[PDB]
């Protein structure tokens, strides 16, 4: 069942028909933007992954 | 004229009567809290000196 299978995806997944596989091992994934804070008595020290 | 000169003491100076200076230099002053903070785009660092 093709219909059941295509809802599984990601709603910003946008996928194209041709996929050139070259190898015997993938590593699908997302990149994302992590901000990240550390709060303590002394101050608030701030980090950004983008 | 002893009216005009008390006037120019602070508030919370509170003085008594003697005084036993035993010495030729004398460090007057007053004890405060400051609370400092340094802000930045990393973030805040804060100290304090009782």
């Amino acid at each position: 069942m093709s219909s059941l299978l295509n809802s599984l995806l990601p709603e910003y997944f946008k996928p194209k028909t041709n996929l050139n596989i070259n190898s015997s091992r993938v590593q699908y994934g997302f990149n994302a933007r992590i901000d990240m804070q550390y709060e303590d008595d002394s101050g608030t020290r701030k980090g950004s992954r983008p």
